[PDB]
């Protein structure tokens, strides 16, 4: 029926109904590390989720969401490109089934197991419906996930999967912190693109941080016993819910780094 993921509702198929598929911005991209160039003009990037509070972890049929109270001004992220204050909606993952695959974003073409999306809209257009439809509506901070050392920050994260196999499917999720996702540096690529699902909405401010962080075998292997089926439905592993990396067309991709 609707979009997904397969042979014949995935990724290749989307542009049918939602031909902004094939547009000017779109998500995600290659990042080639030789051609983005270091800018001096981007100021620092600010993390700030002390405050955050998570409410509901949510199976929507395409991944799982954690869900934050963004009626306040808390968990927030500003500076890098950024102008003005982005506040902290929610998470999601895209993963593979296999380690070798699973990213959005790929470097130098490289896949990795998996890739966690920040998202953040920005305050001044007041709410995330009104801000996916502005050029600079959103900004996604994007980690890249490899296979290795435990990441005990995302153990929370794991633990609750099983009360959610299925779409359709929440759980209460609060006090969960996700400054225990990020990894010690915060050097970034960045470049404006899209949403990565329908509707890909040419709306975001993509930030993908260069360092991966580690998450073991046994954590991603509890990603793929989700299922993208609701209950009572035959299974459909929840693997491979990632979208192939889309014409760069005339964008630059910028690097904090030297
Ligand atoms: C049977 O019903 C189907 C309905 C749709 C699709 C596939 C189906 O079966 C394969 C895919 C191709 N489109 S979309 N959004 O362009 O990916 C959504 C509508
Ligand atoms: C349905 O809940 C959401 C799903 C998605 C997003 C945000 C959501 O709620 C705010 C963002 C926009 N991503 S992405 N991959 O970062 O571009 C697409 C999937
Ligand atoms: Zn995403």
């Amino acid at each position: 029926h609707h979009w997904g993921y397969g042979k014949h509702n995935g990724p290749e198929h989307w542009h049918k109904d939602f031909p902004i598929a094939k547009g000017e911005r779109q998500s995600p991209v290659d990042i080639d590390t030789h051609t983005a160039k270091y800018d001096p003009s981007l100021k620092p990037l600010s993390v700030s989720y002390d405050q955050a509070t998570s409410l509901r972890i949510l199976n929507n049929g395409h991944a799982f969401n954690v869900e934050f109270d963004d009626s306040q001004d808390k968990a927030v992220l500003k500076g890098g490109p950024l102008d003005g204050t982005y506040r902290l909606i929610q998470f999601h993952f895209h993963w593979g089934s296999l380690d070798g695959q699973g990213s959005e974003h790929t470097v130098d073409k490289k896949k990795y197991a998996a890739e966690l999306h920040l998202v953040h809209w920005n305050t001044k257009y007041g709410d995330f419906g009104k801000a996916v439809q502005q050029p600079d509506g959103l900004a996604v901070l994007g980690i890249f996930l490899k296979v290795g050392s435990a990441k005990p920050g995302l153990q929370k994260v794991v633990d609750v999967l099983d009360s959610i196999k299925t779409k359709g499917k929440s759980a209460d999720f609060t006090n969960f912190d996700p400054r225990g996702l990020l990894p010690e540096s915060l050097d970034y690529w960045t470049y404006p693109g899209s949403l990565t699902t329908p509707p890909l909405l040419e709306c975001v401010t993509w930030i993908v941080l260069k360092e991966p962080i580690s998450v073991s075998s046994e954590q991603v292997l509890k990603f793929r016993k989700l299922n993208f089926n609701g209950e009572g439905e035959p299974e459909e592993l929840m693997v491979d819910n990632w979208r192939p990396a889309q014409p760069l067309k005339n964008r630059q991709i910028k690097a904090s780094f030297k």
